């Protein structure tokens, strides 16, 4: 059938807030029970004291999940952090949950008390209907299938002790028949009513020491504790992190026993070890470690490792290794299963077996112990290589055993991109759930597999995750950004830069991505017949080589085209459209009116026709008055040719009057700066002697003109004329006009919506003044490429990070080449790096809720 | 071949005002509603809840000692577990299967329940809490007490999805049957009301109808009426099924997912997917629909969003109306466990031929399109069931959908044959006389319905520990009723005693020529004789009553009968474990022992007659002599000696003819019994036998080339028991049959080691030697003739032998000695779980209202 592998994890288990903790606890033999007040008064109804307690019960982000205070109150504590828990189980598997939606994914959750139900429904006259939706069992699987949107099986299963394990097997079964493509399974268990306890108790099934001795003469009785775990398991296809391989997983029941229900049978759950080894085809020589039921009961111990013995030690030469999670942490019965598993992948994924604690002298009734066939891991042991497996047994005889084949993928081999810097971006519930995963991403920098996870687990509206934040990788001058992300829809525009943008080695350190590279050397190709090559132009150490028209011109067109190129593979598609002058040619790339050699060639032509002609010497200056006063005092022959702000214009026009001009005006105190456009006076009625040769080489580059979109805001033409039939494609004739009319910036930008996000597409962020005064101050302004950088490539990621802080999404994945998954084992956890908004406390039943 | 068949095997439940399927189908068919007003669980009306609930008629009731629980024990289970467990035992035995078959394999074990009630009421005090009401309460126990008591292997687990559980138990189950991973399952529902506080739950959320009723499909649905239920189903591989209700094309599930409505908001468009889904897998076309039972609680969102589903995913081409119900406007809603409650209404509808009605449908629900236009139209009247392909949906309230494709099992009647018309045996057990009774008085109603006792016939295979009440009747014969009684507590050694001469009638044989095992066995022994002119079958056939005066006829005859009797013991699996054989009788014995061949047993009866014959010996004679052994000898006149020694004061004389009657004559002068045999003129057991031993040695040799050894559990007649290790006993030789002819018949002798409660069967055409047995034989000892001299029918009086033999504890299935029944039974064979019976004396503990928080 479909392979079958444990994709991510999960859990808050006794005095451990997550995973992390818990295997902190694990390898440094810190016991996890305790014996305080917590849950009820010590020795209460002569109760042992100790038991394994959760830290809190009472945090739940609610709002995330959708729950309006008045249901969080009265949902089962289990729950609420299962909702939580599986989330982390989500996301540690590198997985954005929102790509399992609508999916056939299946749900099965292992669990035996309703403690919260009985409180909530004790009083008939006061209590709410709304507490049978938050307690009653079914929900503790469905209401994850309902939050996560899973179509497939949601099922809610009692079988004890064993319950969590047979979650896993019957979601494993649903994975390998091809009926779900992925599975979460849970486990969950809380000490509430110490009532329960005196159940046990009077079972004589309790430590009075409130320990699991697991495989120790005094084992006598075990230690209840609580536990809330998830995993998430899918088909080897669909996994970035692999923890391990589950070759096989059964189950089945010890029947009739002259013992009694409760007396475990060693020889039926031998059978069922043996069984799972025959049909996977795995021979018991390959078993390093076996996780043992292991809750240190008199008749239990001896029965299961004889059991275990027979089953897999008869013709053994080295000793079994074997361990229980019980003896560290007590045992939280049907979330035993998956508690127990945790600690297997946690051993695994750190290369060391976590050990048992109080282990001294080995049962006496148990052979292997005394002559070395089995090994208890009492001591932290390297992981040297070999199957694993895992058995959970139920109290009234359900047993479950999976055999799992661990992931021993090497770290990659050093490779030349890895030493680019990357983008990091992180989104969270609070500033403190961003921070935790940036400095973890930076702790882990070189760690391409895990960053790339990250960056997929990213995408979360701001709605729901209102706090962003990025980090530039590898680089020199970074440190983590962090924001509340704005509310409200923000309009993605490009503002593609025309003349002056120009510098000698532009976009050399942007050559560096593939994506960029192969744009360049496309519009290398479209030049080549021109005897051009724009990779060689970006090369050149001549300060003079973007002094001639032609080289400048294509040069800037071809380094705008690799930038809205590199913006398209990440998806981004503008909202709204401005081009500057020449940048017009790319704006017509970028609304897919020009193919990319359509765009080159026009810009190649527009110089050319230049280059071919003799025009009278002109000038331009920028002028520090308004456009309409500007039309009033020009002198004759000289015009308004860019209207790029409120108070800033450019004229163009003869060189002579204009340098005139700009003396008088420079006279009556007004701003006047020559501009250097080596002797041209474009977007004037100087330039109309170069339009009949100009439109007839465009007229064979353009051949089908096509519409401009609403998005496209033309700068060469009035608003008041946007209807008419030149306006209408991005022509010969268009290209042509927009040389020759005058640039209409200003005009332009009124139009950009508030809250808009904008995008200077230029080789050197020029514009950005005029923008900051002509938008809306709502407005974001994001520069892409700066003149004389270091290294435009950080440049250029810190604003895709900006673009992340503003609510927009753009994975930088997609600039590098793709990782190979599986991840390497031992890649960083994730799943305790989450963080969630947890200011409130919710009811939580008291011990007193209950009858006495 | 995608995977095994899956057919629904037996089914047993306890639904309200039901304490069986038969009382829920009579309470269906004849429109009772069995939601009733009653203060059973609460005072009605508590909290303002509604008065209204479907609820069991007892839940007192427990046959602890069956099931191996003690007092204590069963006093602190839940009355769901206890219900359940006699509620899977008579789903299995409803299928005609013996659960002992079962034990030690990978059956599996799903339970759909949803509450715990009684867990709650009995931890309530800390200071007198027990222990073990852990274990007759937590939820895993609903379904881990089962595969417990009746040693299940597979899967065993109880699962929650609220209201679809009892039919997501039944996907679980099929799925695990058709991937080959069980060979068979026990799927079960279960639901008891008996906090109120959780009612106040639902009543709060909205979804209980204040008039307490499931309105299914009307305009004045506006919630539901809670109920209680318990339901078994045995689920099997097609190959272990006997009765086959229905197979399973196709079961499925799928969960709502996110909806922007609220998570108990029901999903018409994810239900329509699932039903589409799994009609498309199973490759079954929407036109093959007959009805679809739909989960129709009578909610005023729910009902829409179902029915317009089920319209889109069934209707869009179908040209004739798909019919629909609701079992919930009958009984209620018994959430977890309305799947099979739901279920248990289609397949006995299916069984007698009738679409069960809804009640209360008045007005359709304007917002169903298909109501009005009749594309769907409910069963409102009892329908009949025209043929096809039946759905069953079960949605929860968290989400979970469950929806089930079965074909229904349309097996007709058999063919009526020539065995039909013979009598036949049926055997019965229980937990009480009443229990037995009850099984033989429907058998005697049903008595020509072949299926229905075979299947009966099947279960009852049961040890007397368990089940201390047997009976049998002979159905189909001319007189008899039900014999039934306790079993005899200890182990029954089972003896045959193989009768000698005087046994021999006209007609002998021919009442059981009827069975095709003595036909066959009767025709093989003439097979033997052929060569010799003889043919057995003629020699029973013949109308002269001197044809058994003839040695030879009588002899080969006997033998070949003993043989035939031999066979149909053999064929229900019966080994003795002892076997005493009287003269001729040890020929016979020696078949049955296992070391002579049907064929050498048979030409060694032969040879014995002819080559006696063969020498025309002087005439004698032999008599039967109301004297002791003893008190014979010194009274027997010179030749005449004790041939067989029968009892302590009755033997059989043999010499010559003259002074054995002239000896006989003054005996019933001295007034005592003197009864002359017929031997055909001959003094077996005698002197006069000693020149017929060298010939018949010749003959006898050339019969029986390889001797075999003869079994400690065949005690000689022939030979004195302080030679019984000597050479001659060892193995029977033409020497031990010769020697047999020419000594004394030592047969109270032999009768002395039977062992006490003995059940000893005499192998005779004619019981001759009850009397003799019951003398010889120690008091504890039951002594069953199998055939008698002149009887009416000999079939009827052997099968009531047979259920003699049932009756003392020893086990042999008379369905063996008549044509294999085929399976699957046909439709409409009688329901066997309402049929049985427990031991349901005591009233156990069931929790009180007041038991739980007010
Ligand atoms: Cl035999």
């Amino acid at each position: 059938g479909e392979e079958v592998v444990i994709a991510g994890m999960s859990g808050k288990l006794p005095e451990s807030e997550n995973l992390q903790e818990f295997w902190d606890n694990l390898i440094g033999g810190v016991d996890m029970v305790t014996d305080d007040d917590r849950r009820w008064k010590a020795g209460l109804y002569g109760l042992p004291r100790r038991s394994g307690k959760l830290k809190d019960l009472s945090r739940f982000d609610a709002s995330f999940f959708g729950v309006h205070p008045k249901q969080a109150h009265t949902m089962d504590p289990q729950l609420r952090l299962l909702l939580e828990v599986t989330y982390e189980a989500i996301v540690d598997g590198g997985i954005n949950p929102d790509s399992l939606r609508g999916t056939h994914t299946g749900v099965w959750v292992g669990v035996s008390g309703s403690e919260t139900s009985e409180a909530l429904s004790r009083d008939p006259e006061t209590l709410v209907g709304y507490s049978m939706v938050g307690c009653q069992r079914a929900m503790m699987a469905n209401r994850l299938s309902f939050f996560f949107d899973f179509r497939g099986p949601s099922i809610a299963l009692d079988t004890a002790c064993s319950s969590s394990l047979m979650a896993l097997q019957n979601a494993y079964q649903a994975i390998h028949s091809g009926q779900c493509p992925a599975a979460i399974v849970g486990g969950i268990n809380v000490l509430l009513k110490p009532n329960t306890s005196v159940q046990f108790l009077r079972l004589g099934m309790l430590s009075p020491e409130g320990t699991c001795k697991a495989f120790d003469t005094a084992g006598n009785g075990y230690c209840r504790s609580e536990g809330v775990v998830a995993v998430l398991l899918t088909k080897k296809s669909l996994a970035r992190r692999v923890y391990a391989t589950i070759l096989n997983a059964g189950t089945n029941t010890d029947g009739f026993k002259e013992q009694g229900v409760t007396f475990p049978s060693g020889d039926i759950q031998e059978q069922l070890i043996r069984s799972l080894y025959q049909s996977a085809g795995v021979a018991p020589e390959s078993f390093e470690y076996i996780e043992a039921h292991g809750t240190g009961t008199k008749v239990g111990d001896p029965q299961e490792l004889n059991g275990i013995t027979r089953a897999l030690c008869a013709t053994r030469q080295e000793p079994l290794l074997i361990g229980s999670t019980k003896s560290n942490m007590g045992h939280p019965e049907p979330a035993s299963g998956l508690a127990a598993l945790a600690k297997v992948l946690l051993s695994l994924e750190h290369g060391l077996w976590a050990p048992n604690l109080h282990f001294h002298s080995p049962n006496p009734e148990i052979p292997a112990l005394l002559d070395g066939r089995l090994q208890v891991v009492d001591q932290p042991l390297p992981v040297r290589g070999g199957n694993v497996g895992i058995n959970s047994f139920g109290f009234g005889g359900s047993n479950v055993h999976i055999i799992l084949r661990p992931n021993t993928q090497p770290p990659p081999a050093p490779a030349p991109h890895a030493t680019l810097p990357r983008l990091l971006r992180a989104s969270g519930r609070t500033p403190e759930a961003v921070q935790k995963l940036l400095e973890q991403g930076l702790r882990h920098s070189q760690d391409l597999a895990f960053l790339s996870m990250l960056n997929d687990i990213a995408a979360v509206p701001a709605t729901a995750m209102p706090f962003r934040g990025y980090a530039v990788l590898g680089g020199e001058r970074g440190g983590p950004e962090v924001q509340q992300v704005p509310a409200g829809e923000r309009p993605l525009w490009f503002i593609c830069s025309g003349m002056g943008t120009q510098w000698r080695g532009m976009g050399l350190s942007l050559m560096r991505l593939d994506r960029f590279r192969d744009s360049i050397l496309r519009s290398d190709e479209a030049v080549k017949p021109f005897g051009l090559k724009v990779s060689q132009l970006l090369l050149s150490t001549d300060e003079s080589t973007f002094d001639d028209i032609v080289h400048s011109f294509v040069s800037l067109t071809a380094i705008q085209i690799g930038l809205i190129d590199l913006l398209s593979c990440m998806g981004l598609r503008p909202d709204g459209i401005v081009g500057h002058s020449l940048g017009e040619v790319a704006c017509g790339y970028a609304d897919g009116c020009l193919s990319q050699e359509e765009a080159v060639l026009a810009a190649y032509w527009r110089g050319q026709c230049i280059k071919e002609a003799h025009l009278p010497p002109g000038a331009m200056a920028a002028v520090g008055l308004s456009w309409e006063e500007c039309k009033q005092r020009c002198p004759p022959g000289v015009v308004p040719a860019c209207h790029n702000s409120k108070d800033t214009v450019t004229i163009s026009g003869p060189q002579a009057p204009v340098f005139e001009f700009v003396e008088q005006l420079r006279k009556e105190g007004v701003f006047a700066k020559e501009v250097r456009t080596g002797g041209m006076a474009f977007h004037s009625y100087f330039m109309e002697a170069i339009a009949p040769p100009l439109l007839q080489e465009l007229k064979k580059v353009i051949r089908e003109p096509k519409p401009r979109s609403a998005r496209w805001l033309s700068t060469s033409i009035p608003e008041a004329q946007w209807h008419s039939s030149l306006a209408r494609t991005s022509s010969a004739e268009y290209n042509v006009n927009n040389l020759v009319s005058p640039v209409l910036f200003q005009e332009a930008l009124w139009h950009v919506p508030e809250h808009a996000v904008v995008l200077e597409i230029a080789p050197h962020a020029l514009l950005q003044a005029v923008l900051k005064r002509g938008l809306k101050p709502s407005c974001t302004i994001i520069p892409l490429m700066k003149k004389d950088h270091r290294d435009n490539l950080e440049f250029f990621l810190a604003g895709i990070g900006r673009l992340h802080l503003s609510g927009i999404d753009a994975n930088p994945n997609a600039l590098f080449p793709p990782v190979e998954f599986p991840a390497p084992r031992g890649t960083p956890l994730i799943s305790p790096l989450i963080k969630w908004d947890h200011s409130l406390a919710w009811d939580v039943p008291a011990a007193e809720d209950f009858p006495n």
